[PDB]
């Protein structure tokens, strides 16, 4: 018989670490593989109904996803749904799903409401989560001894689909949860400069761990002043959460980082002041399966979509897209073993949820609640040469930090700074 | 043939002026009118669908209108959506039947983001818009001589689905758009004494034409508040945007009203306040024809769903429901005669659009852009004997004002107030 994989993406936009420019030499890659192992639905042919969900400026929208997504559904019928990776477009879709009993995949909706499955039944997310950040740095400030206090800012632009406030709203959730620590949740327009100095007056009563959530750009301006201000090293940490390393060039490689330098004569005075600051950004996988992986994606994404590939962090969800069709494919074919059918949504669905597989990001596990266990690295600059490198790895399932080879963290000190100052604040 | 008329309404919540509970009466008053008479649809059969737009909790929402809207589409295949009336739950339900090509009738749904007919194609508004209001206003402006300034105060409350928020959203911007005033609009906590105190300070700076959107009880003792900081009636004038008469026992028959009483012992204080307040509210039809409506529509209601009507003027939402739906039954039977068909929504809404129409609310208009033409009242205090009435009835079709029995505005001073002060804020 058919299985048929209903997609709704951005089929046109292509700047969206989800769009179909790139995902789809990776779901082409996945259908390929599964044609070739007769371990995998054997005789079967697995097919794609590709719809849209952008509007007709060409962005995400949540008013074209549902009505893509009910169009795919009254006519094609499909078995599962590769549904939106973007985080307005996925909850119309992921609750018409969870209304339909149709199970839906997706690396994207990374968005902490997404995560309340009693809403969303049936839905996966075979990618990085914004709560699962929130295991990060509770592993952190165990592991440095802070547990006290905490403030996190996130910047607002016109143009994101709110990406920070998302992200810091998922952090701030969960470290809640995991500790109970005082934390402070605040937002500054990212173009005002009047924020920025509201903000560096502000900080100083608020807390003396601070994660921030902007821009390079934004970020590079906030320890510039900071370092004017007197906000020195041997008192602060600031954290920028750049999960897809924007501003590290996307840190795809062991090549010599210096996020620091622009070239317009105050890039002396910004090595600086970055000695107070680390990045918090995904795990790029290690293994070469990756790495050939990519080599024949860069491939297919330019003869099929004459696209040219970034080469950076953003590929690991294209990757994941890929690892999570193999696994609900996978799941799909011991469901018939047991004598089933492919519309079995809750049986399919409770044979993905709570195990590892092995894709080509690594031996990932999802966990008991459908979402996946994300690995982070935090990159500290070398004392030495002034260049970024990635200084600590976290992995998700173990929920444990390994310093790599022959690194360690750099603080002014020797040791971190506390979170409460001698008299507080 | 059959015609299908798809209703998503509250199905078991009355607390709704849309609530199926009183509108259910007024759908089978008009289908009962409809089959006596052969002018009408000769020889065909109507029959509703029923769909609920509210979710586990009871209040309508945006999550569950579509779900059922889909599901009636895809089983039964209306001619028509007697669509939602919440403006939560009528979006994506307009944008669905918008996309499907099938028109929606609804006498809710009155924000301003509704009506721009671009994104919302085939849908008709056979009931009160909040738009429309700043018709009045406006017509209300030119009549007393304001020409410079105005302030809009709304209340925010945690359980109502933003009323208020919505309507000043749509006053504002029709005066905005009819005027070269400057406006200015606020928002104030309901049951926060200390943005009261907030606002009483603020107010005489910013304006001396107020236009207030709050409860009742809020607007009391607000104005208590007003007369103790000294803002009496010969420079302020404060209207309370009440549409449908909750301060005046519902603002529906002739005997009079006292909203300034509630015997707490400041009713001999709260006479005193209100010489300055003006309520605005909708139009309580005064022709025989909308009493016998309601007269048989009570009867039916108790006997057919178990619920008790209170009289107000909550009622003209079902019987706008009953207007429009018949207009449409007229609408869909022209089209047949010109050799159409049941499915010609583009043609049978234009033959909607732009036309008059007698039902038992009067002889309406709907305007060139599918929103019928509201009429509203302004009650004023009689001087002598200190109780409410009615001075000044607004036709929304030709936007003229009219003085009702010979009565007058009671202004403190004789003339109105000047809308700014000798030397200005
Ligand atoms: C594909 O989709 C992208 C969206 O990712 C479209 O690109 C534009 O991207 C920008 C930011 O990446 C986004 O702001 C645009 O939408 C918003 O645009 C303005 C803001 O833009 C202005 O300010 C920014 C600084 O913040 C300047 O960099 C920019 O030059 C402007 O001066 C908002 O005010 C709007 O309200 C809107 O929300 C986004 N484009 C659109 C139409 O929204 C890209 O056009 C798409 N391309 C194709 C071919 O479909
Ligand atoms: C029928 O529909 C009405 C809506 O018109 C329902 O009333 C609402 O019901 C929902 C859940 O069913 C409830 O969440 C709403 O409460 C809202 O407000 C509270 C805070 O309100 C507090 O103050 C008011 C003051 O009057 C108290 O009455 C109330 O008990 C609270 O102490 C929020 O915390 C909630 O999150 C929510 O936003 C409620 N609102 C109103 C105005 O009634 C009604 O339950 C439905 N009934 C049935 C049988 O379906
Ligand atoms: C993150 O942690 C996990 C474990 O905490 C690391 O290793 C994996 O651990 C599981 C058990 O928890 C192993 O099963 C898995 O290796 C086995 O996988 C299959 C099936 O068991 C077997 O055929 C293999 O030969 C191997 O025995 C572990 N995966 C490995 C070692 O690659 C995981 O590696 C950590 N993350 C990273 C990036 O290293
Ligand atoms: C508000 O004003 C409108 C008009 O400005 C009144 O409604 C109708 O107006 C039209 C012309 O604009 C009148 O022709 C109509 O009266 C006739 O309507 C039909 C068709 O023309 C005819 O058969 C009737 O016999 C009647 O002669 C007006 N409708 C009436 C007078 O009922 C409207 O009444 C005004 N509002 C109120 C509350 O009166
Ligand atoms: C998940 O699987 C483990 C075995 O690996 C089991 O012990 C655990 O109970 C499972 N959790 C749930 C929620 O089923
Ligand atoms: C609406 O009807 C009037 C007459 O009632 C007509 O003059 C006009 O052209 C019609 N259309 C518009 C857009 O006004
Ligand atoms: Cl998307
Ligand atoms: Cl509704």
């Amino acid at each position: 018989g058919n299985l048929t994989v209903a997609v709704v993406l951005p089929l046109a936009n292509t700047s969206y670490p989800w769009s179909w420019a790139r995902v789809g030499p990776a779901v082409e890659l996945a259908l390929a593989q599964v044609k070739a192992r007769p371990d995998l639905l054997p005789g079967w042919t697995v097919r794609t109904v590709l719809g849209s969900s952008e509007n007709a400026l060409g962005v995400c929208s949540d008013t074209a996803a549902p009505l893509a997504a009910v169009d795919l559904k009254w006519e094609h019928n499909p078995a599962v749904f590769l549904g939106p990776g973007c985080v307005y477009a996925a909850a119309p879709v992921g609750r018409f799903t969870a209304h339909w009993r149709v199970p839906l995949l997706t690396a994207g909706a990374p968005a902490l409401g997404f995560g309340v499955k009693d809403e969303y039944a049936l839905t996966t997310r075979a990618g990085p989560s914004y709560a699962k950040l929130g295991d990060f740095v509770a592993a952190l400030h165990r592991r440095l001894g802070w547990e006290r206090q905490a403030l996190m800012l996130y910047a607002y632009r016109p143009g994101d689909e709110e990406h920070c406030f998302f992200l810091v709203e998922g952090l701030f959730m969960r470290v809640r949860d995991r500790l109970n620590i005082t934390v402070d949740h605040l937002e500054f327009a990212e173009d005002d400069l009047s924020h920025y100095t509201r903000l560096l007056r502000t900080m100083p009563r608020k807390g003396r761990v601070i994660y921030i959530c902007s821009s390079p750009d934004a970020f590079r301006t906030l320890m510039l002043l900071a370092l004017e201000a007197g906000l020195c090293g041997e008192d602060y940490v600031f954290f920028h959460l750049d999960i897809f390393g924007q501003s590290l060039q996307g840190g795809q490689g062991p090549a010599p980082r210096r996020p620091w330098e622009r070239g317009d004569g105050q890039d002396v005075s910004a090595r600086q002041a970055f000695q107070a600051a680390k990045i918090i950004t995904y795990k790029d996988p290690d293994n070469p399966e990756y790495l050939e992986f990519l080599k024949q994606l860069k491939h297919l994404a330019y003869e099929q979509f004459n696209f040219t590939m970034e080469d950076g962090l953003v590929n690991t969800i294209p990757a994941s897209f890929h690892d999570g069709l193999l696994l609900y494919i996978q799941a799909v074919t011991e469901t018939l073993a047991h004598g089933g059918t492919v519309t079995d949504g809750e049986n399919i669905t409770q044979r993905m949820w709570n195990r590892s597989f092995q894709g080509v990001t690594g031996y990932l596990k999802i966990d008991s609640s459908g979402d996946r266990e994300t690995d982070f690295s935090l990159w500290d600059m070398d004392p030495e040469n002034g260049a970024f490198r990635v200084v600590l790895n976290y992995n998700g399932t173990s929920q444990e930090l390994v310093a790599v080879s022959g690194r360690k963290l750099n603080w002014p000190l020797g040791y971190p700074p506390p979170d409460i100052p001698k008299c507080g604040f």
